[PDB]
């Protein structure tokens, strides 16, 4: 069982919010015929600059063409190499490894008849809590829209949210004010995401006249800035509630359990380079015996069933989490998205081998774009994801 | 696919050495006919009590039955919840989960019709360097007879072998002269291990006189007391070599990585509670970037076959590892015992489904043992493995 | 006084060594006719992926179209919203970003009609000690190479070498004996380079046999893995040299400073982002008391050029520098390349307004490449610079 | 381009609260016949021993005769060996190193026909918000005059202040409940300054009931003796609000950076010894990602006009400064003073080259003191600048 081609196939769809986000489809083919598909999720984050797909096939082609699908360490450690973890939160090059890794999953998975969920060590539960995500407002004016936004999608189904704040404490205020009175108890926003905008001792201010607000809330997360292990620490003593921080590399992660520096660890595939990474960070939270939720960049289908397979295996999730990427986005590449109920997020069918999930090859060309060309975008928009 | 019966089988089988250990060899069968086997490997270790075997077949049925083996996950916690982590090198809950996970392994794998290398990771290597052991000498008059072992090992391909060290300095002293006289460059002895006997600054003593003979050293194992991570650190900045600890349980491990206490990580599926939760500690060891060796407490070739599948997937090791049960015990329950090749312990072969060892009915039967009751033994011979 | 356009130039241009590095050559027009060169220097490290000239470009000029060159302050901001710090050595965000700003340090010169020095602050000396590089070696067959090397520079004036070590100190050792055999105190190695290959305690086990020849030496550089602070601090509490490090971000350098992790801090502006970054992280290094070394990514003589000013006109150069890139490429792209006597890099003509450097078009045109597109070469060549 | 010669005019200028300060303005000729103006400014601080200006001009002419003035960082490096950084806030060799400095600029400027501004990296903004000094209380019966000054000066335009604290907490808290009652929100008292007065424990008491009145209150300035950190550090964790201090050396900086002892580093020219002196202490925070504020000793027009050009280049000032010389000087030295408009200080012209100020020598002719010599006054009112 060997790997014979690769292909990349680059997408632009936008979110409801209008914002526009390109992915790359992969597709590993083999000699037995066999194909892993697989998602490098959201490029649409800085540094301003993008990959260049027709030399990225090629390098990545050196790696994997006549490879065992089934030699996930070996493979692993070929792709860290030469797509080396820079401690930072959007690293490229942990999209692309991700996007392979998970195809090679679905491969690995489709080649022994069985889905992605018994490959990773079966179930704990058929479906996991998340929330749907309100951007931080910079602007008063901008909270009456999102108000709309939770009465929609509580309506559907979604009664928990999290909240982005950090530039306009009274914007923020003004919308937690307002979501308590019109909604009483009904919805819950688990989450209040500083996005590494603030020091830690402004983000203790902002946390402490935030928390005025208590509406079923979870975690107080990045509210420090990247990297900023000791005021992450300090922080966590000052605060009740439990602080939460993504991993983006090993060393990072290391660092924060060697300095118990945060209370929950988001992991997400796109962020560590896929399943096998997210994997061995979910574990050795594990072995550290700290909790952990499933974050996201806002993925399509494909790469929300891998996660969905990684999220129901795993025994230390006790808290709602975050990808819902497929009810974010206006459009997607699959025959059937994967499925959101009750504000739950299920695992794809167990029966399915492979990820579960199936290419949609008319929408591929639908969505397609030529490249992952930057368009007119300011940097405050990267960051909230604004439009 | 789901759990129908267990079946627990104990047997007592001797060392080339005269020490006698007890194992349990376990069959969990399925209503589809598939058998998995495992082995809860040597539980000749203090505590000075043995556990009931048909309580505990209750008890694991009353776990078991009727799950699906694929739910590692669920399974593997339901077992740590029965059988707690107890921050004790020789817990027999840990060679209890071990023997279940293991055999857990083996069915999935058989089921798949895949090797279990194929279900741990794939392989980054086909064999592992491994050690011939030398137990500690208490007397002067023990040496001749170890250097004959050496002698006899060597020719038989073992150029590689760890000495236990600590209760008598002249004794390991006189032995390692002995050899360096005798073998000069051919043989090397990778570790001096104190076995946690030593406080560390008589273990630094000892080091500084006994490291005066460097035979291709790579470790000094078990230099402080059970769980003094502070001494292991002290130790570790004092010592030029690097300074190498057994994992027994994910507390100690994560403290050993907060402290920073170690450089090589001694990882071994019966301390811990199976390959399961030896993948943990690994991938945990792998995102702290430390060093790990593949340790042992010398078991048959079904537990020797599990760890040598898990030892060639990890990534990490780049140190002699330890497992040589097969070759020190005088029989075993297998038809065909794991290899053994220039000191490389090899992975059994990756065409075979399952575990790639086969029981053999016979030898189950001439070694069995109705209990796990202790014989006459001292607290000595314990520690040292002697008779 | 304002910019009107932007123009990126990519070549290739093999060394003497037979790596073939790719680069950037960088201009800004103005409304007023002023034309500032600039060079973002060595692409050709990993990650293995590159970056879209075309994209580039439009976000590139999309920062700097119509802004005045003068705004150094608000146009690295700009600079470090659109491509932020990662915490990674060779963050190709640092390349671009540096390119941009040494052409607006030519472009405002130009105009002021003075020498690049005397906007930076005037000279404290003009000329900086350098050293010729020595590639590791990873076999003892390139011994004999590298001495031939070191016999042919030192005829043409470099005295002072540095070498790579690491991956085979056997290897390392038979070289540095070598030199001194046959050099005896004519040549000096001012640095034993581990490029972040080795855990501080296998370092320190290398520093200590390596160090036992001292040839000149000066200090021991990257003895530990990337943003390993805590193992930095304790190999310069062990070590009796100096220990270096490169700074590649504010971030990792407030770190090295809060724990006082090293003794040289090693500073270029390729790695930082520029004159104006690498300025910034010159003076902390200043306010910390701390020495400098002009590091280098090994540039054409544009960039040497920009770094030959900024390192004449700091203080706290007190150990020889690395930027020997014109020396080391078999071509270049200007009319006059960077002058190098007796081991010495000379400021450009401090009559020159602007770097003191002119682009020769049929160079530009010769070593023009249509992209950054990466060729064959492994993860090994990649890290030693070696083909 | 060589300096020919030094002047050095001493001056005597009061202000509207009847404090008399003295100052001397610098000239340094060259033989292109370009002068650079220069401000030592405020000499009348505590120890209370004077300057011989005579001597002084000699040993500078010495220092500087013959030396180019682009030569910044090499004359400051002379300029800080002969006047040695003491961790004092008060050094007066601090003040005379800044009006070279600040002289040299306004030359190097001139030469190039610029200003200031883009010979320190251009501009961020154009005007800096700053706030209004009201002197600490130390009796009940000197609140109405405060009260009315607030009255008046926010008539003027000024809606910001500081006030001085500790002396007298009930007159402290007199004043702040009085401006609270009369004004509303129509006044801001952006810090409450203990001028290092009290020890952090009574400072925190006196932090604990003076916040109860918060005006738009942004930091807590110097709430511990000179040169604590330690204390700093542990008030800084006490403290809701940033804790903000004076940069006066170096050490004193690297020490607050090691150890994260404060939120805001307040940084003027005057205490530091220059324009170069500042821009490296506010490069150092912002690789430090510290917030800076632009302190002052409240100078003329030369030295704001100064300080300025410096404050409008830096992107770390988030929070309002404190330069208010020219509004609390009833007299100045210069054709026309640097403007003030709704509590913001102006950057001057920068289509004037230089300082973009003009000396009125029958100002300087009016305002000329004999020498530095002290009058009578005492310990209590050189601390609090009262009279
Ligand atoms: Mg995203
Ligand atoms: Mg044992
Ligand atoms: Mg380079
Ligand atoms: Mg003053």
């Amino acid at each position: 069982m060997k790997i014979t081609d690769l292909e990349l196939h680059a997408v632009g769809i936008p979110r409801h919010t209008g914002f526009v986000n390109k992915h790359v489809i992969v597709k590993i083919h083999t000699d037995e015929g066999l194909t892993g598909i697989g998602e490098m999720s959201d490029f649409s984050h800085l540094p301003l600059y993008s990959v260049d797909l027709h030399d990225l096939k090629q390098g990545l082609l050196s790696i994997l063409l006549g490879q065992n699908p089934f030699d996930l360490m070996k493979i692993n450690k070929e792709l860290t190499d030469n797509f080396p973890e820079t401690m930072y939160y959007y690293e490229k090059g942990s999209f692309i490894r991700n996007g392979i890794d998970n195809a090679l999953h679905d491969l690995c998975a489709k080649y022994l008849d069985i889905s992605v969920s018994d490959f990773l060590g079966g179930r704990v539960k058929e479906k996991i809590k998340v929330c749907y995500p309100i951007f931080r407002h910079r602007f008063s004016e901008e909270v009456e829209s999102n108000l709309d936004v939770v009465r929609q999608k509580l309506e559907q189904g979604f009664d928990v949210f999290r909240l982005y704040v950090g530039k306009n404490l009274d914007a923020d205020e003004e919308f937690l004010s307002r979501v308590k009175e019109e909604f009483g108890s009904r919805v819950r926003i688990k989450s209040y995401d500083f996005s590494h905008l603030l020091n830690w001792k402004d983000a203790h201010r902002a946390i402490k006249r935030l928390t005025k607000y208590d509406l079923g809330l979870e975690m107080i997360e990045s509210p420090a800035p990247r990297n900023d292990f000791d005021g992450l620490y300090q922080l966590r003593l000052k605060t009740d509630y439990p602080i939460s921080e993504h991993v983006w590399s090993f060393k990072q992660q290391q660092e924060m359990i060697k300095k118990d520096a945060i209370d929950i660890f988001n992991i997400s595939p796109v962020f560590i380079g896929g399943l096998t990474s997210a994997k061995k960070a979910a574990y050795a939270a594990e072995v550290a015996s700290k909790d952990v939720v499933l974050g996201t960049t806002q993925e399509l289908s494909v790469g929300t069933a891998a996660m969905a397979h990684l999220g129901c295996s795993l025994t230390n999730i006790n808290h709602t989490s975050d990808p819902t990427g497929p009810e974010l986005y206006v459009g997607d590449v699959v025959k059937n998205r994967v499925t959101y109920k009750d504000g739950y997020l299920y695992a794809p069918d167990r029966s399915v081998k492979g990820l579960g999930i199936e290419l949609d090859e008319s929408l591929l060309a639908k969505y397609q774009v030529p490249d992952l060309s930057w368009d007119n975008v300011t940097v405050h928009q990267l960051q909230d994801r604004t439009a």
